[PDB]
RNA sequence: GUCCGCAUGCCGUAUCGGGCCUUGGGUUCUAACCUGUUCUGUAGAUUUAUGCAGCGGAC
RNA sequence: AGUGAUAAACCGGACAGUAUCAUGGACCGGUUUUCCCGGUAAUCCGUAUUUACAAGGCUGGUUUCACU
DNA sequence: TACCACCAAGCCGCCTTGTATTATCCCTC
DNA sequence: AGCTCATCTGTAGGCCCGATGGTGGTA
DNA sequence: GGCCATAAGTCAATCTACAGATGAGCT
DNA sequence: GAGGGATAATACAAGATACTGTTATGGCC
């Protein structure tokens, strides 16, 4: 007796679409707003739909306070990477994209599918997270000033000197924030003692890593976090495959670069490479890759880095 | 139900069976009327009797096999090569190879269940490759009309007895074609309804006729001209997305081109068509977007017609 | 006795190429440092280089002490447009050994060209152009915390208002050091007053638009002054068979069509002259944005031509 | 010494003279032999005895009033469209249109003196006009050839005539060519010579000859191999396909022939292949080659000498 | 008829951003091996088609 | 909300082509601090047809109307 | 005298399966 | 505890959204 | 009845010169 | 000695300029 329903999200509105046993469909659109979502349970219980398996795409800040309030109702929910959405669009062979075209789509989608079931982050995952990336946001906006000082005017160095000291004191009281988070749960404190035992990974890579793994362990191999990151290859004379987050791939490259050079482990797996003809930068790629699976291999075994595992 | 993938090439054919229980059955074949028998025989020699077989469009290669299993009795179907990837990536989202092999392709035949190919009727099968012929060739006819215009004298005797020749060709080819479209009585009446339209005439009816075929096979005219590539394609989201509908283009190339200069015609010279342009001109619409929409109405019209089995009434139409 | 020279710039090295008018090259290399240039002006005049016409291509603010130096020392100096540098290399030849501009195209460039003389502009002009520039950069940063502010989790927004509250402050700071500049200068304080009086420009686009034209009438035309914007459409015709729509053609300055962006929408929706001028262009069946480059333009020829006719803007010469 | 610069269309003419003084006069004219006349005359009417003309290689539509004005006594030349549109570029012009290019083509002249052009041999324009036919008759055979794979029976007829007339028209034009070279003495004897050397035939010989002259109008064999776009340049190196494409395009499979069936081509490729080179650079680098020798071999004026590849 | 002046007509779709999602493949089998070119930037340059219309002035 | 009808309305820029142009980098000699004159069928640099060609596949989004 | 919100909002379809050219050597009649 | 040095042809995909300035109108 | 002119026909600025990150080991 | 078949090569991709035809219908002979 399981509905398929699914959600297309904008700012203001959502588009459900309840897709029945039977095969009839029945469509309505609510206001996207805490009123608006206790109407959307309401009207679901109302067509006496108790068991159902929503399918949302994973669009950002809008979809997620929906996410949760269907999550906590007590239906399965799926989150699905957009990019699957628009590939399963085209291979139903649509000829237009509406909002109802959307919502009609995802609960195809979910029927024909069945996605993985969808769980809400713990609210320490999301607060590391939150600063984490705003940590990167404010570490840009840095490096921009940074380049300005290189070729800029007499008239405009105040300004920029002074942006400098602002940014690169709000980076300190950031970084603060962070180790009083992850200091204050026992968990966070001990995981992250385990990733900086990691030679070639320090303080501020630790944070990054730590946001995207969590507190729990959702991965069933070290290779599937890498691939997460968008760092194992793809045949495409293969490359880089960069369908991963960013903030992973971006913190990763320096300690590959500091791996690769200082370290005992690093330099090893440089040099082997490096016999095989491999350039520098193809070198570092692999080393990010294996800072990944190594992070993941880390936690998962619980102890610090042991150096004979390697080299 | 068992669901069958079947990967096509000119000399082989890879084929992926997957059980109800949930394993796999996997054999090649040679893509021959030999290897076509012994195919039939292993689906029967594992007691395969209801299937549905799932091949993709690649080229005329997957036409034999195709028929062959439509005549042991299984469900066929046809599927456009492109649904075959999206279904590929919509699978994975990094995944491998980026291609579609027979185990792809049993997979989509479970999850979509698509529908169900028929072959075609050997009239419709000769007509619609009389009528591509005809384009090919007056396709080259241009060619040498453009060159006839820049052509050094030395050229000229060349370019024309080749002229000529096509035209004589071309002529040879549109009496082969009436000669088909009379001699069946179907084709014959169908072909009448569709030249009662205003702004269609004997070329049209035939590419109409050609893709159409003898049978009603979709239930509305809308998805006819959905078939040939004319609708609007809508593209919203939200209040920030907002895209232009362009034409979808998600059709047979061959039947679009057909309906551009009937559409130039119908616009210019019909009372229906002039109709449709001035209403459309008021609400702001450049000249090719008229036509764009001519095209369509002209498609949807023509299949409308043969439903209706009547001569084409005006007073339908503004 | 005319030599012509040319210099390609890099960060730390130059390289000059001087065509003597026997037709033979003089090729040597120098540091970019002010050592090195005084050091090449010492170096022309060992070869007895008294008149000269010097081609450099305008690649960031490295070149600029160099062309200086040698506008002191009294050579003709030419800062050209690396585009233009570019599409001269490939006149020269279907297949040339590399696309790259050389010290020696840059001093043929120089003989068949003799493009027009650069001059280094007025220290107020320097100082007024990097403070816009600076507020420009200071807005869209702004604009980047503004817009996080939307989509922001509660953790972050501490960090971002602490921010806004910084760069909202800083920005009123730089106005303030505009507005003293331009004040200080009594000819800059009158045409600052001129361009306001325009409807639609106000403080913010008066600077730029001073910025950009100057102290001086350095324009002979406020059509010139409006493809220096790059405002004025790309026509383009050929024959009967090719005939592309007119677009924008967007060759000059950013900074200054993006200024002008805004006021244009003022002065079309809420002035009398501009929706005189709206309301001529909508007749002739012409869509939002269109009307709105247009306005740009209109508004870049205007701003110039009010600071030539040296009075305020008068709404009578516009209907 | 007046620069005239004329922008040449279908119908019009667009005139723009660049006096001494540098004032400028502009007229149009049709692109006919009544204004090929106007033309002149309206020259001569400003008493402009010497000038240099530059018009832009744009079709057939030019050649007439190139030709008038060679033989009016003017210095004519015929410039490559890409060297103008970047020429127009490095004059800053954002607007492009007829009035404007006239004026560019004027200073185009002015600034770069460009090489006087010269009408082609009567013989050299009827061999490039059957030569040129001949590759447009094999692209239609090829097309109705692979049809053939994929072709429905009712579709078979029709394709199958339609070779049968190709095959025939080729074999006439092949006829046509050969009586042509023939009848001419020179003509004649440099066709024997391009066609000993290992890898050229017939058809390779006819384009060649096509394209290289009745006389030697390259300095060095070098200049001839550029004229076909086969010499390579950096952008790793690659072809620069900055030349007539009819001419390349006939030496690819001459290539693959010499490189696999003759001594001297096996023994290039050997070398080549012993150096890390792939299958279709050493082509590229045979196809130069070919160019290079083929026009060497003509000013030699002796048949191939294999010793000479050694 | 020519040469100039135009804050004129005709021709014109600015510039920059923000957030979020991502659970390979092969192998000697998951912290091992093979396959692997991060992420984000900064500064500067741009002089009418006056082409055709108007309107005004000089000849 | 279901059923039935849709040749109506709103949302639309089709395809295919043609001709023409193209005087290397370098290396070796003369003069000569690089101009300019000679030489090259050798060696090094080279992924053709500045898009090579053929065939096949493609069952809208809404609105409106009738009845319950 | 200081604060508010409101003007403008685009565009060149996707896939899959195939093959030719010329000149010289080599085999068959 | 603070500073220096390792990497340099190039080649993810997608679904949502906002700001700019100046002026007439309002408080 | 045969032959012929005619209807429709948009594009997304170009270049050149540059830079930083983080973590571990050494002064 | 003529006449016909076989064969060599295969990540991708990187200038300009000027042009033309299709079909179906209402007018015009
Ligand atoms: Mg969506
Ligand atoms: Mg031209």
């Amino acid at each position: 007796e399981l509905h398929y329903i699914g959600i297309d999200t904008a700012k203001e509105k959502l588009d459900v679409d309840v897709l029945r046993p039977d095969g009839r469909h029945r469509t309505k659109k609510f206001a996207n707003t805490t009123k608006g979502h206790d109407e959307l349970v309401s009207w679901l219980k109302g067509h006496k739909i108790d068991h159902a398996h929503i399918c949302i795409e994973a669009t950002g800040t809008y979809m997620e306070p929906v996410a949760e309030c269907l999550y906590d109702a007590g239906y399965i929910v799926s989150v699905i990477n957009p990019a699957l959405g628009k590939a399963f669009a085209q291979s139903e062979g649509l000829r237009n994209k509406t909002d109802t075209v959307d919502a009609r789509m995802l609960a195809e989608f979910c029927r024909q599918k069945r996605p993985a079931a969808w769980e809400a982050p713990h609210p320490l995952e999301r607060a590391l997270r939150a600063l984490v990336v705003r940590h990167q946001a404010l570490t840009d906006m840095h490096t921009q000033e940074l380049n300005r000082t290189e070729t800029a005017r007499e008239v405009q160095r105040p300004s920029i000197d002074a942006h400098l000291l602002w940014l690169e004191a709000e980076l300190k009281r950031l970084e603060k924030q962070i180790k009083d988070l992850t200091d204050d749960d026992p968990d966070m404190k001990h995981r992250r003692k385990l990733l900086e035992s990691i030679p070639g990974i320090g303080e501020k890579t630790s944070a990054v890593l730590l946001a995207y793994i969590g507190l729990k362990d959702r991965f069933a191999h070290a290779r599937q976090f890498a691939a997460f990151a968008g760092l194992t290859p793809r045949r495409y004379a293969s490359r880089m495959s960069k369908a991963g987050h960013v903030s992973l791939r971006r913190a990763l490259y320096m300690p590959a670069m500091v791996a690769t050079s200082k370290t005992e482990w690093g330099r090893a797996f440089r040099d082997r490479l490096a016999a095989n003809g491999k350039k520098g930068k193809v070198i570092l790629g692999a080393m990010m890759r294996k800072l990944a699976q190594v992070a993941y291999g880390v936690l998962k075994s619980g102890v610090p880095f042991d150096a004979s595992r390697h080299n």
